[PDB]
DNA sequence: GACCTCCCT
DNA sequence: AGGGAGGTC
């Protein structure tokens, strides 16, 4: 395997700063904000270079052409390189074209995660894969200079290569302009996002740690007292003893490993034994303290009271964003006690405010306007609560007629019917039977005989063409849809009808993110985005904007798209995350 | 290092 | 329907 030739640079020239490049700007520790660059690639028309990064970053004529957005330069997952420059006060512009997100769309399903992942999307195998030049888990390291280098500039002219042929099939793809004016501009959004970071209130969540510290150790106490015993309580094996053979516990559901302890099963056998209750208890608490006190401490940086997330843009099957590091999707909001973890998340300046907006049922006010059912379009021209008109439309009665618990059953089918679900999933969801499931799901697609009609016209679409798309042209493969075996086929068939729902909803929230920051930008407003949790935006921003933020925020979500039903967005703001309701 | 419950939309 | 994050072996 020889070499491929390049220059290993001990100095900027100025070849090296074409109007067209491919460019590497290498940061090899996964979590990358405040992190070492390890070295830096490009690739034009010139040549091919390898530049040390104590050298081109010192250089001013090379962070000139850096932030330049003349020169353009095509880079596999920019927003990495993006935000590693700005911890070093450098300004990324100009970037083209992103190998990372053009895969994705292309293919989520290959979860492409590195170069050599995409290049083999077009029979190009002349670069390693990352893992094998970084290796994995405690052997991962940077390699000797000869190797990172020629590596890195492997990438690069992979770069360079792999460009015409990606944007030419996602041209055919139609889904040209869903990476130039969509992926890539929201790429550069999450970057300032990612940096700016949320501010945390260290001091509430320490004390909140406290205290539940106490009550963890007093339900600990009850649980070992109503046991007669001690023992790990976090141990599958030695809780599923505790209940199932020492107290004798009936068992309702067996896991393959062994008992199940999950909370729906622990909510039926609390009649039976006072410890149950306690367990749960513990384990909402335990939840809690392990992951939204511990998890969150561990993770804010301390110099700026700080949690600075990454979100992955190029990885969920639907087009939706993911976050880690720490997930800001999934802080506790159902349970009050839970929620209160919000309340340490503060405006990262004094007088300034949490602004939180959300789209209301998103999901299915899309599925309104794809399946151009008529009963459902009116219910949202009107602006009923749908859960309650859909408890009307299912059991034939009047508004007055609706009980909470028909309400909360007609609530499970609509979620049930955005995720394509069927008889069997709505049963074990509505703890009832698969008959009667079935007849619920008969009674929706009654009223709604346009739901019905696309869930169908979905499924053969996905047969016919191998994929569905959304709104916005994003695409999903769905090779399973003519498996012969039963459960394979029919999680496929779900997906068929979920995808192009949850997808167009992620593709209309990117487009709002894009359109709010050009207009915050136009209007001199110094309110800033700092999350975005699928179907609502948070920005923090002075007490002062807020009223127009009150306007000018919901006003962008809603015209982000023009679907055949108004799309609606509630707001709040307050001193805290939690206090923004 | 791999494999196997509960938080969010 | 999509996701992210301690015990056992
Ligand atoms: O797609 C964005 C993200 O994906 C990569 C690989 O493409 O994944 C690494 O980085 C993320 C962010 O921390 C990690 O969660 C993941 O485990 C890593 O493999 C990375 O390049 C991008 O930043
Ligand atoms: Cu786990």
């Amino acid at each position: 395997a020889a070499k491929m030739a390049f220059t290993l640079a001990d100095r900027v020239t100025e070849e090296m700063l074409a109007d067209k490049a491919a460019l590497v700007v290498e940061v090899v520790e996964e979590n990358y904000h405040d992190a070492p660059i390890v070295g830096i690639a490009v690739v034009n028309e010139h040549g091919r270079f390898f530049l040390r990064p104590e050298t081109a970053l010192a250089d001013p004529q090379f962070v000139a052409w850096l932030g330049d957005e003349t020169k353009k330069k095509s880079m596999f997952d920019s927003k990495r390189a993006a935000v590693a420059l700005k911890w070093k006060g450098i300004e990324l512009c100009g970037v083209s074209f992103d190998l990372l997100l053009a895969a994705y769309l292309l293919d989520p399903a290959q979860g492409v995660d590195d170069v050599a992942a995409a290049a083999k999307m077009k029979q190009y195998e002349a670069v390693r894969p990352d893992e094998a030049v970084y290796g994995k888990g405690a052997k991962r390291a940077v390699p000797d200079e000869p190797v990172l280098a020629e590596h890195l500039v492997r990438k690069a002219a992979a770069i360079w290569a792999l460009e015409r042929p990606f944007l030419d099939e996602l041209r055919r793809n139609e889904q040209d302009r869903l990476l130039v004016e969509l992926e890539q501009p929201l790429s550069s959004i999450l970057a300032e996002m990612e940096f700016a970071g949320v501010k945390v209130d260290t001091k509430r969540l320490e004390q909140m740690g406290e205290e539940l510290a106490e009550q963890l150790r007093t339900v600990e106490q009850r649980i070992y007292e109503l046991a007669g015993q001690e023992f790990n309580i976090n141990s599958p094996k030695q809780l599923g003893v505790i209940l199932f053979e020492k107290l004798q516990l009936p068992v309702l559901k067996k896991s393959k490993t062994g008992y199940s302890t999950s909370a729906d099963v622990l909510e039926k056998l609390a009649p039976y034994h006072e410890i149950v209750e306690n367990i749960l208890h513990y384990r909402q608490l335990g939840k809690l303290q392990s992951t939204y006190i511990e998890g969150l401490l561990k993770v804010v940086r301390p110099d700026t009271k700080k949690v600075h997330t990454i979100f992955n843009q190029a990885l969920t099957q639907t087009g939706r964003l993911s976050s880690t590091e720490p997930n800001l999707q999934n802080i506790p909001i159902r349970l009050e006690e839970g929620r209160k973890i919000r309340q340490a998340f503060v405006p990262s300046e004094s007088d300034w405010l949490i602004f939180a907006a959300d789209y209301s049922q998103i999901e299915l006010r899309v599925l309104a306007h794809i399946a151009e059912d008529d009963n459902l379009m009116e219910a949202f021209r009107r602006d009923l609560d749908i859960h309650t008109k859909t408890a009307m439309d299912i059991f034939q009665v009047s508004e007055d007629e609706v009980t909470p618990n028909m309400r909360r059953q007609a609530k499970a089918v609509n979620f049930g019917i955005v995720y394509g679900i069927s008889d069997y999933g709505l049963a074990q969801n509505l703890n009832i039977s698969r008959k009667e499931a079935a007849e619920f799901i008969e009674r929706y697609f009654e009223s709604f005989p346009g739901v019905k009609r696309y869930m169908e016209n979905i499924v053969q679409e996905a047969k016919q063409k191998g994929y569905v798309t959304t709104l916005l042209h994003r695409r999903r493969y769905l090779p399973d849809i003519t498996s012969r075996n039963f459960n394979v086929r029919s999680f496929a068939e779900r997906m068929a009808m979920n995808t192009p729902i949850q997808g167009s909803a992620a593709d209309i929230i990117k487009k709002a993110m894009i359109d709010l920051n050009a207009r915050l930008k136009e209007e001199r407003l110094q309110a800033r985005l700092l999350l975005q949790v699928h179907d609502e935006l948070i920005l923090e921003a002075p007490k002062e904007e807020m009223e127009r933020l009150c306007r000018l925020v919901p006003e962008v979500m809603e015209q982000a798209v023009t679907l055949r039903v108004p799309l609606k967005v509630d707001y709040h703001y307050g001193s805290t995350w939690y206090d923004a309701k």
